[PDB]
């Protein structure tokens, strides 16, 4: 049974600045929650119950957001807020969140080997947090199913289009079956010539305890070459993920996810889209002038 | 006689409109577009020739602090790094106006906050900027305050036109009449019922006021900051001036996205890309419709 999971969250969030100078990336709101918690829900839903967070420098934030905040619950109680004081309850309940400091930035390889001792003998799930799934059954969820079958490194992917290729993660399918495809080998972001597939791998995995020995002989670590040493010896599994994939690693990125995400809230469906077609419809008529 | 160089922001909010995202952090750190949401009210008094603003400010709010310093371990991150024109944009905002902090200590709302400020301006005009819309405008709108300041030396207050059923949402000016751009306000009232309401202009918390406002707001005292331009305007009436630009609300989940789309679609860098995302949507949401 895969039980804990592995966010690492400890980059300076560069490509957002300066709405990130002086606060973490993962905190930025997507409708109107953090994007961190999109994360954690993924998780708490898809049944793990302990995540470790590797985290950084002034990012006090993300563990404040996932605690009991004494002074709001006040405020709101004092206010009638009862709905919202349940909301925000809820919210330091969706799991048992561990944190360790990434001492120095060295990649996501090193990041996840911080993790050894904390998962120690289990399969663990890892989640960059680069973006969001909207599914019937959640995105890792899916992958775990896998997992319960092969027991392999399972890891989740979906298709894109030829010339984006060098943007992702590649597998090399010889096979192809049920949901599952089946991973012979891997590269990290190859020239679109060199890519042997158009299916990326979309920052989903779940690992082995054996991952650890493999990543610390490979060794900047990159977690691929790892999955690749693996697939030397013994060969891995794939999931094609079910549901709406929303990236959010550029400003544009966030602004469509909000969009899509906003667009499934009842409360402001209609709102947008209105707004959306009088924008346009603005924009058309001051352009014919 | 005096020039118009101090202003307060107060941001002692805990921001509940805007739960869960301000759960851990500030309402007034939000993005805008990807300027926080406070950035733009220090930008408007900036660019207005306000040199030195005090922001009362309460617990858990360091963000905002942090934001207008030097990041250290950022700007090493990004000079080496080569990004030389965003650690210059950087350094730009440490470099707006000097920022100095004080606590609110117990929660009493504007006015109370007002107070605050008494003895870091003393005896000057000064400035307030309530965060809760962002104009774009050819003149920033406190400088168009300040300019009928300049002349009338009275409390003047920064006004614009709202539909009837919104009166309630604002302060509401009380003319006897207009010249120029500057309206002449008899009363005001805050937030009346739309009948009640003696006009259809509302004040978008831009103020400029005068050292005298403090003997006012104390004698008065729940410290509602119209009331003591009322007590003002018992002895003598107030001025208006009717803003020039282009007004994006942010009170509100949506009034933010709004304005996001908005100030977006005026960044030559993001408007293309912007527009044909949401001609796109559109084009999809119509296809599903008619299936």
């Amino acid at each position: 049974k895969v039980r804990k999971a592995v966010i690492p969250a400890a980059g300076l969030g560069t490509r957002f600045l300066p709405a990130t100078k002086a606060q973490p990336k993962e905190m930025l709101p997507i409708v109107d929650k953090p994007a961190i918690q999109y994360i954690v829900e993924e998780a708490a839903e898809s049944g793990i119950e302990d995540i470790l967070i590797i985290t950084g420098r002034n990012k006090r934030s993300i563990e404040d957001h996932f605690d009991r905040s004494a002074e709001l619950e006040f405020n709101l109680r004092e206010k009638g807020k009862t709905e919202t004081l349940k909301e925000m309850q809820q919210i330091a309940d969706l799991a048992n969140i561990h944190y360790i400091r990434q001492k120095e930035p060295l990649g996501l390889g090193h990041a996840v080997l911080c993790a050894e001792h904390f998962i120690g003998d289990e399969p663990f799930a890892v989640l960059l947090g680069d973006d969001i799934m909207v599914s019937e059954t959640p995105a890792l969820r899916q992958l775990m199913d896998v997992y319960d079958v092969y027991g392999t490194e399972v890891v989740g992917v979906q298709s894109v289009l030829p010339e984006d290729v060098s943007k992702y993660g590649i597998i090399n399918t010889s096979g192809s079956q049920g949901h599952v495809y089946e991973v012979n080998d891997l590269v990290e972001k190859p020239s679109p010539e060199e890519a042997p597939s158009e299916i990326a791998v979309m920052g989903r995995y779940v690992l082995n305890s054996s991952i650890f020995s493999v990543l610390k002989t490979i060794g900047e670590i990159q977690l691929t070459d790892a999955l690749r040493e693996v697939c030397r010896k013994e060969p891995i599994h794939a999931r094609l993920l079910e549901g709406n994939r929303y990236d959010i690693g550029d400003k544009l990125g966030c602004f469509k996810a909000s969009t899509e995400i906003g667009l499934m809230r009842p409360e402001m469906r209609s709102q947008l889209l209105a707004y959306l077609e009088d924008v346009i419809k603005r924009e058309t008529k001051e352009m014919l002038r």
